[PDB]
């Protein structure tokens, strides 16, 4: 269904400028056990390395986090009242520290159990994309259920099941920009 590979993505630039803030992703992603590749490759797709972003609903800075909603999650967590400050999200350390964060919400909340963590890659860059809600019920109304299924597959499987079956366009192509940065970013390891 989705034609998600259309129009080419070049992630040549948005990857050159993400990885001047690669110290950072690598400290915020130990800090929250999150993959700094990731990390750098949602920076490349969301603000392409820029730390003044302004997004859909105002979700701001380096990863377009929306301060009342995804911010607030992570202040949540954290038992911090209230939710983050665009000024906050402009700054890239602090923003950084919560687009990690709120990716530890996701891959420790909705998606846990998922167990092959290149599956676990992609459901994570859905559900930031559109939120793991759409995704698992996709699968199935029940949480538990819908990972049981989504563990039956490998990843390129679960690329063609959010293609036919996701009802953002979003989802699938955030996949294929995924690869398309984590290919880039080859470039930049020697």
């Amino acid at each position: 269904k989705h034609d998600y590979t259309n129009p080419p993505w070049n992630a040549k630039v948005p990857v050159q400028r993400a990885m001047q803030w690669m110290p950072i992703s690598q400290k915020a992603g130990a800090a929250w056990g999150v993959d700094p590749q990731l990390i750098t490759a949602i920076i490349a797709i969301e603000s392409g390395g820029n730390p003044n972003a302004v997004a859909k609903s105002n979700a701001i800075g380096l990863m377009q986090l929306k301060a009342s909603t995804s911010g607030r999650d992570v202040y949540r967590r954290m038992g911090w009242s209230g939710e983050p400050t665009t000024s906050e999200l402009k700054n890239p350390e602090r923003n950084i520290s919560m687009g990690a964060a709120y990716l530890n919400i996701l891959e420790t909340g909705p998606l846990a159990g998922i167990e092959d963590p290149k599956v676990l890659q992609y459901a994570l860059v859905v559900s930031y994309a559109n939120g793991a809600g759409a995704l698992l019920r996709t699968f199935s109304s029940d949480r538990k259920k819908a990972i049981s299924k989504i563990n039956d597959l490998d990843a390129d499987e679960f690329l063609e099941h959010v293609a036919r079956n996701h009802p953002a366009p979003q989802a699938p192509r955030y996949i294929y920009k995924l690869e398309q940065a984590l290919d880039a970013m080859l470039e930049h390891h020697h």
